[PDB]
């Protein structure tokens, strides 16, 4: 396999306006097909990057900037990862929009999945109303990232290499003094199956095909042999023995990881989805499902000289292996200060999410279900209603609910919302042949109340197997159309994702 740590890691540059004044922020940002090396023993790899880049610049931006973003496809109008036709029903082949994930946005520019539009806006998608896309940013600094939301082609663009990160600055956090600068570095981490030419490689079909399968056919999962951070296999960065600031954002399609660090050595978590927890977390380890993020201090201060594994215990298809998908990446403390470490690592963040005290307005019961197709392949379902089915979860704009999640299946899913951070109540487990057979709730445990890394805002969350997971979210600022899903892109392309209104009565 590839030699791991030999390539530096790239450190995406920050995106630079095309026009800027006080009142607004003016971004282009043109989808690109490019070639790039992943690794030192790679031929160039064709991919599709925003500016032509893998990962996209990354974007910077102040609390209430008045940010626009003109997003523009000019892509080729043939796909190079396998098209599955059967599983939506003129058309271009390509289409493209961009989702803002964490985004306190106005529906019209969250990227609804129906917004699409192919090269130079020739065709756009029946909900498409914008070229250019607002950001208020009028909400908590943190990590947030952009990726394609392309109705049923998501997991096909992103893995193609559609993904940024997009970085919410409060200057009221700046008198924390965190790691700042070059000590602030995003992680974007996606796992790729490359060929020995140097292609990606995306299953055209399940291993060992039914006959009965369509060609290509949809995979209800995928699991690559190699990882990349910020578009290197398995890279090493050079740090000061000092205290680092990483954006952790998990940009892969089905991979969940399990970060902790070789030597032993704690991280400090000092965010979550929806930005700073209340208080830090001194962490051995910790999960990261697909678009979850983590904001996490590392202070190397006591590890000059060394070389020290970001490692992986999370199997994707089977148990990891400690040559492949067990490592991440490599930091080596061998970088000459080049001024004292000024950064602190404080306890103090941030207001504590449970001193708002909303009136829960409705409590929705949600399943994680689905069905089978004429083929014989899984439909994953929400409530088992189709992406088309007419909406249902319609919250009132400025209302407080308890959704509950029901996952009788033997997977965890990673469900998000568009435009809300939650608050996550509690996990417990269930009896799940009896809710099969029944569709009686058997609670076989107490319920679990969330680990300090989810006391604080979280917009995508672990729902495990066998296990109710309630959270309260309040709806809005604004009013419209927006989606929830799992993001397990194979899951949400068939058809794991739903329609939700949020109504302004
Ligand atoms: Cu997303
Ligand atoms: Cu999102
Ligand atoms: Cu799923
Ligand atoms: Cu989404």
């Amino acid at each position: 396999t590839l030699e791991k740590f030999v390539d530096a890691l790239p450190i995406p540059d920050t995106l630079k306006p095309v026009q800027q004044s006080k009142e607004k922020t003016y971004y282009e940002v043109t989808m690109e097909e490019c070639t790039h090396q992943l690794h030192r023993d790679l031929p160039p790899t064709r991919l599709w990057g925003y500016n032509g880049l893998f990962p996209g610049p990354t974007i910077e931006v102040k609390r209430n900037e008045n940010v626009y973003v003109k997003w523009m496809n000019n892509l080729p109008s043939t796909h190079f990862l396998p098209i599955d036709h059967t599983i939506h029903h003129e058309e271009p082949e390509v289409k493209t929009v961009v989702h803002l994930h964490g985004g306190v946005t106005p529906d019209d520019s969250d990227g609804y999945p129906e917004a699409w539009f192919s090269k130079d806006f020739e065709q756009t998608g029946p909900y498409f109303k914008r070229e250019v896309y607002h950001y208020p940013n009028q909400q908590r600094g943190a990590i947030l990232w952009y990726h394609d939301h392309a109705m049923a082609l998501t997991r096909l663009n992103v893995y193609a290499g559609l993904v940024g990160a997009y970085i919410i600055h409060d200057p009221k956090e700046k008198r924390l003094k965190l790691p700042s600068d070059e000590y602030d570095v995003p992680l974007l981490i996606t796992d790729r199956t490359i060929n020995e030419d140097g292609s990606l490689f995306y299953p055209s079909a399940p291993e060992n095909p039914s006959p009965s399968l369509p060609n290509p056919s949809i995979v209800p999962a995928f699991c690559g042999e190699t990882i990349l951070v910020n578009g290197k296999v398995w890279p090493y960065l050079e740090v000061e023995p000092r205290k680092y600031r990483f954006r952790v954002i998990n940009a892969s399609n089905t991979r969940t990881y399990n970060l902790s660090l070789d030597n032993g050595g704690d991280f400090i978590q000092i965010g979550s989805d929806g930005g700073l927890l209340p208080r830090s977390v001194k962490l051995n380890s910790f999960s990261l499902a697909p678009a979850e993020r983590y904001d996490i201090i590392i202070d190397f201060t006591a590890y000059e000289g060394e070389s020290i594994i970001l490692a992986n215990s999370a199997g994707c298809g089977g148990d990891v292996n400690p040559e492949t998908d067990a490592n991440i990446m490599q930091f080596r403390v061998t970088k000459p200060l080049a001024q004292k470490d000024e950064s602190r690592k404080p306890k103090y963040l941030a207001s504590y999410p449970s001193v708002q005290h909303e009136r829960i307005q409705n409590i929705r019961t949600l399943k994680l279900a689905g069905t089978q197709d004429e083929y014989g392949r899984p439909v994953l379902l929400l409530n088992n209603k189709r992406w088309h089915d007419p909406v249902t979860e319609t919250p009132k704009v400025g209302t407080t609910e308890i959704w509950s999640i029901i996952n009788p299946t033997r997977g965890t899913h990673p469900i998000h919302l568009h435009l809300v951070s939650f608050r996550v109540l509690d996990r417990r487990p269930f009896d799940i042949a009896r809710y099969q057979e029944s569709g009686e709730l058997s609670y076989t445990g107490p319920a679990v109340p969330p680990p300090p890394s989810e006391k604080g805002w979280k917009d995508t969350i672990q729902a495990h197997a066998g296990e109710v997971l309630r959270i309260a979210a309040t709806f809005g600022p604004y009013s419209g159309r927006y989606v929830w899903h799992c993001h397990i892109l194979e899951h949400t392309d068939y058809d794991m994702m739903r329609p939700m209104d949020i109504t302004d009565p």
